[PDB]
């Protein structure tokens, strides 16, 4: 099952800055402003597409890991496009998600486009609780960088 949303938002953070910091260096601030997320680790690939990273979590004791997936990326155009696989036992219906981030000029700030696809295992439908959890965590996880660069 393919369920697709997508979302546009605005930051004050021009989009060089922003995507420098939430994507050239996510996997150095995410595990630095997220509490539990442990680390990110290259597990295979330069960067480029292709690169697989495995993000190590921890809550109430319980230690999980997702796999991310570069799908695409290009600088020039603040493209990052990535799949997010893994932590079994944690949210069983998603086989995985993937993600098609783009940001413009908007008013000396940024245009958020995000584009998510969530693919369910054999025609199931998305549970709401679902979507909103992840939803949920690549928004925080996303502000907190943003947050994060305008505290500086
Ligand atoms: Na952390």
């Amino acid at each position: 099952g393919v369920h697709t949303f997508e979302e546009e938002s605005t930051s004050p953070v021009p989009p060089a800055k922003l995507f420098k910091a939430t994507v050239v260096d996510g996997d150095e601030l995410t595990p630095k402003l997220i509490p539990a997320i442990q680390s990110i680790e290259i597990v295979e690939g330069n960067g480029g597409p292709g690169t697989v990273k495995k993000v190590t979590a921890v809550e109430d004791g319980k230690t999980s890991y997702v796999l991310h997936k570069i799908d695409a990326i290009d600088e020039a155009t603040y493209t990052y496009d990535y799949t997010i696989s893994g932590g079994t036992g944690f949210q069983e219906i998603l086989e995985k998600v993937s993600f098609k981030t783009k940001l413009e000029a908007a008013d000396g700030g940024s245009k958020i486009k995000v584009s998510v696809t969530f693919h369910t295992k054999g025609d199931a439908p998305l549970p709401d609780e679902v979507h909103q959890d992840v939803k949920q965590k690549s928004q925080g996880i996303f502000k907190a960088i943003e947050g994060y660069v305008l505290s500086n």
